[PDB]
């Protein structure tokens, strides 16, 4: 029996649960309690009104899914978005299950949205948005209960705006109700690299794998963003040269090296990486069959293909992105024996960060740039061993080996603590 | 914008909604706040896993609405049933909101139900479920907060169960965390009977607005249930003479007078009214043109119709099942001037004493049967007066006048309260 | 097995367990949930730390026990005597969910003792004693949880106290967190006079069973303290003819019949009944012998004895004291064909004026004199009918019925409530 | 002068109230307080009914004692015996009182019992037995309360339900509300070895202080368990020589030394130590009189007794077992001038790390095995230091310096406080 309340097409939630299906055949004794991963603990549709601008009321859906909580207080972002559908937010809460037991945080999975065009409202508005959304979810939420967190549209401003008003309703500052806040609001030191180092200290615990050497190595980034340029400086910062961007505008290669620093002014300065004087342009479609050790796809999803897989050169690709390597382009890229670090961990540095801001915010106590780093470390090298040794022991790809981690940790946990109501 | 996650979908709620766009030419100033009915406060939907008797564990939908809370905690009862759907238990909500109000109940409207065939369970089985949905819809439930019910293929061993395992979670005994709950753990005297009390205290008030006498009065039954035979009792035992009922197995007619206790002793042997040896027997589409003072539908929907509409010759009808009459057969009845008491009021007398229930339980001193017949009166008597009052102001029917009194009522205690947060 | 803390012998407690061993035969169904009768659900043992006037500190043993709470929350007095034992406060818990089940009061059975000598100490240090142990069982203690009331040696000055400790502890106040309370703390009218009132409304109800006027009737009564002379003002005010009473100096008779009042009045110049001058002196031994209609033993424990029993002519003995008679002698009485209204209903007057106590509390509303003795006439009559037809049903003595009406209606409690966790 | 609920003999506990007795002497101004420590704050028998595989009801006897809270929550295991008895439970909750404060752990003293036989449960059984349990001392439970533990019969299993129990309970993930259990759960790393280094870490202080050289000494152990072989391993990997072995299966000695791993595959193969090919046999009682340095009691208590203490010739014994000393075997060894390094810190190593999980369950941040040994080392060495300084002040052997201390900073906290309500 499929959930009778998404009808006849799952759509996002279907893909999510074929993925469990599938991960079913490594899981051993745990197999039959797979059955639960399919159905989400809690799911919560909240109505919140908000007066406009103008004096009138109106009436958005707002949603927050608690997927699985076996392993912890459910933990996920907040999105606004007019497309916004229960069935996304289910589904999205069931990856943040996989994401976080695969990275091994302490929690477990939860998502949440607001179906609205945030560019139709005043930022009064938005406020007061948060503000009720906040206060109807307010039955699910503490820092033993569920974290929410930014996602697409939201991020410090808005987690100010949870923070305060739970910490209003409920008469106590309760830093760790949210994370992703603002520094001077109990946020953390390290949030705006996290991703992008998270990245680099993924691909470069694979490379000690297949005795690859960072010093020499030769790195293409697509995407210059948040995580594209952190990853860039990090590689750059560990004796690697970044030999050649893509971006949104353009492309740019010098297989002497592109200075990531040098090259970031100008992507403020003028929009984008087009025209960057210290490298020559390149075709839209000959950056991905450059020869190179490290490739990281850190923009869209879907850029690695079946139409362009077979060009790649690179010894490891190291998902910056979520998705960025097609179904089709993973079975072409391990016949060609390029080891690919999966989106699941290589990209989790945020996460581990939000993590560590939950952390801090407990005895508000907070910790310098460089025991972040550190520790930001030793979750990540853990997380890509414990994929990595799965993946040999069962001779799949580090891909699969992810998913076959996060479902047995969060399946041991429940088999542990019992049935119970 | 309708509700995305209902899908093109409307449903039983799009019923709903279609009569509150119906009421909102009455409602005055309160106008534009009625969008607000169009949207439950909160849903929840959980998932119940259960330990079969086979050891294996099934996975259960379980929902809990709330669809609005402005006059009080959200109240009705919880619906066992493999047909049991999302949109659907948002329906029911909004209509128990709408009863609430029109009964002057201090509720708000709730709705609950498990996707389960009960008949395909053993007692355990059951059992482990009820608690299992009890502890997923904890953080909704209090006397002060959210007070469920019986309603299809529940009753007081479920009820009992709910109260004692919501007691044992918070470690205080708190029986009115339910209603319909046995005597000997907080349930309240009068249960029983009150439907069909109420009908027919209903079916009094209106016949005193007219001058039709209820002593030497003519009833005629359909239905010989929980509801039809109370009502039947309460008719006889004011001094009106039972003529005919009809049943599943056909219809009984006598012109001086049938005792209902006597009826009742065949119903109950024999299997049902066919064959009762102090009555003639009546071909069923005889029974609705029968010259009679009073006629009360107590069975199925739809039993009145314009295939029998013209026919009737009673000056009230009073509607102890719920949608038995359509509204071609109210256009009808309007035109022929026969009043008829609307099932929203007229079949209230168990929600209302339920409401006792809950009022005796918050200092556990219990009223005698005389005192719950006597307050089940008032509270019925000033809602058929409140509604008589609407409907003579706007010029419009009982049936619309009881949907207007319920949305004049909620939207006047949000417009009291306001918009907070 | 029996309970190891207590080791062999008992004492008080193998008493208790042993009348739930014999009312096991008259159970039915509910026969093998009796076991659960034979234990406490809570044993709560404290320390007790006082600072005595000389600057010293003292350590006494406290305890608080809840039998059974199947019925709803614990009710049951605090005794300080340095004769408490565990054992003790234990078995008189067992008594108090007997009797409070019996009487249809809507709570469990519990007690409480500190092992003190209360004479020893000042009013400062008795204070300071009952703040210490007030909060020691507070983790326990709430009107929704466990209400204690005065027993051996407390009243309402310790009464007052307890609330006071709790409600300062809490933050609130929170008068039905006990009962037997000065009225200018939340306490009930109609205190005083309760038990005799009782003693006298269950006599009466006994009477009308055996057609017996109470207008011609004799009576005869043992004890003239609280209950004995407001049991003998009742029968009086009922045109019941008092003709002897016995204290703790002699016995005074008077065919014609005595003024309670007047004698009252006598009473409380004299120090006692002796030389009264409206009544003959008689020897003890002709008191029990007498013949009268009614014999009302409100004195002390095992006045009424395998050496008097014999020799009583009353039709009806109504027992105002704690176990006045002993089971030998109700042996006796039965062959003789005397009716015993026992005590555990016989002098629940006090008990159910607590009840209304705390009904009262919560919501701060108190009752008139008038009020209170309809309602405990109301609450005793009840009582003593449902005991009656079990006594007519299994054809046993009231006594015995009285224990299985009790254990009845706990064990259906329990049996529909369900075990769980 | 007793507790009135024990008896005259009270077995148990009258021997933990006679070694309060016998510390007296050493407690300065704080000696008055010490009657304080001869009485329990809190005791708390509740009674565990549940339903067996063959559907019947079993009641058991639970208990859980607070004997002393002033340093902190209350810290002790949770026994499944059949010969489990209040008396019994209050005396384990005193000594762990004293055993927290020895070692300096901010904990009071607890502990909890099950009067069973556990194996003659089912899993199942024992489940719901655990389950019951843990809700019915729930109003005692919290991090900040009481945090029970495994003893004997118990482990990572039942703590794992207790967490569940409780968290299920409350709606809250509360990892810390025991400690010992799994690590997928909360559990902390280094428990296997924690108390084995601990006898080492212990033993090598006392050595530091009495001019033994650690290196080249040679040490006998009784016991291979988890104790015993983390003991061997750590004198081992800091340059000691184990000559003897004993467990159940008989005696390995062997002049030239064993290497423990060596001996532990042998033991993991063929049951126990009798059969190993690298020792010749020399056993039972000839063990004892082995010329040693180190003497390292760690299978049962009761070992080193009256009747085989006269053959010990070893400068140190350290205690890993519980109780391996009796008190008259104290006096010959102190006689002999022989070093007991007393069981209440020399095995405090589980304790301590039972500690780190509760800290690290705080905010669920977990520490390496490298933090856990480093931390574990620090508070071991000073407890011995504390020890060691008070032994030598005040002339005591060094057992009765440990009651000493534990009993001074108790009593310190207490008289800090001050005494309130
Ligand atoms: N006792 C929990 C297991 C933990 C979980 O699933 O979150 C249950 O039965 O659901
Ligand atoms: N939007 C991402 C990241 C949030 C974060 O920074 O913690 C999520 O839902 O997990
Ligand atoms: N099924 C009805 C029952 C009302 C009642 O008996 O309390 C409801 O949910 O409103
Ligand atoms: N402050 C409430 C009032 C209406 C209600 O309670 O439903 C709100 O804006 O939602
Ligand atoms: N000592 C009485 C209570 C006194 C009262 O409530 O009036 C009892 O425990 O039953
Ligand atoms: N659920 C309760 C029912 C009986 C009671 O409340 O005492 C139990 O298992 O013990
Ligand atoms: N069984 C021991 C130790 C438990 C633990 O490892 O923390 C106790 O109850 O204190
Ligand atoms: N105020 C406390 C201090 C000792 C403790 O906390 O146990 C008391 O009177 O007992
Ligand atoms: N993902
Ligand atoms: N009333």
């Amino acid at each position: 029996e499929p959930l009778s309340y998404l009808g006849k097409d799952g759509g996002p939630w279907e893909i999510f649960t074929e993925q469990v299906d599938r991960v079913v055949p490594y899981l051993g004794r745990l197999a039959p309690l797979a059955e639960s991963l399919k159905r989400p603990k809690r799911v919560l549709i909240v109505d919140v009104p908000v007066r406009l601008d103008d004096g009138s009321v109106a009436y958005f859906e707002g949603y927050r899914v608690h997927h699985n909580t076996a392993r912890g207080p459910a933990k996920g972002g907040v999105r606004y978005h007019p497309e916004v559908t229960l069935s996304e937010v289910m589904a999205l809460a069931g990856w943040m299950t996989i994401k976080n037991a695969a990275v091994g945080l302490p929690y477990g999975g939860g998502k949440g949205g607001i179906r609205v065009d945030p560019r139709k409202l005043s930022p009064g508005e938005l406020e007061r948005l948060t503000r009720r959304y906040t206060s109807e979810i307010g039955i699910l939420l503490g820092p033993d209960r569920d974290i929410p967190a930014p996602d697409v549209n939201t991020g410090e401003r808005e987690m100010a705006w949870m923070m305060d008003t739970y910490s209003m309703n409920v008469g106590r500052t309760v830093p760790g109700v949210v994370t992703g806040k603002p520094i001077a609001l109990g946020g953390s030191l390290g949030r705006r690299d996290a991703t992008g180092r998270g990245v680099f200290i993924t691909a470069a615990a694979a490379a000690e794998k297949i005795g690859l050497q960072v010093e020499g190595a030769r790195v293409a980034i697509q995407g210059f963003g948040n995580v594209g340029n952190a990853a860039a400086r990090a590689f750059h910062d560990h004796g690697a040269r970044v030999v050649a961007v893509q971006d949104h505008t353009g492309t740019v290669y010098n297989e002497a090296g592109i200075d990531p620093y040098d090259l970031l002014r100008h992507v403020q300065e003028f929009g984008g990486v087009r025209g960057y004087p210290k490298a020559e342009p390149l075709p839209a479609a000959d950056f991905w069959g450059l020869p190179v050790e490290f490739l990281v796809p850190a923009a869209l999803e879907k850029q690695i293909t079946e139409q362009n897989a077979w060009r790649i050169r690179a010894r490891i690709v190291a998902e910056g992105a979520n998705g960025p390597t097609t179904p089709a382009a993973d079975d072409i890229l391990l016949e060609k024996g390029v080891l690919v670090v999966p989106d699941v961990i290589a990209n989790a540095g945020g996460v581990t960060v939000s993590y560590f801001e939950w952390v801090q915010d407990f005895n508000s106590y907070f910790w310098t740039e460089e025991e972040i780093n550190a520790r930001l470390e030793r979750v990540l090298r853990n997380a890509f061993e414990a994929v990595w040794q799965v993946a040999q022991e069962k001779k799949i790809p580090l891909r699969t080996a992810a998913y076959v981690v996060a479902a047995t940790r969060v399946l041991e946990a429940r088999a542990l603590r019992g049935l119970y109501p």
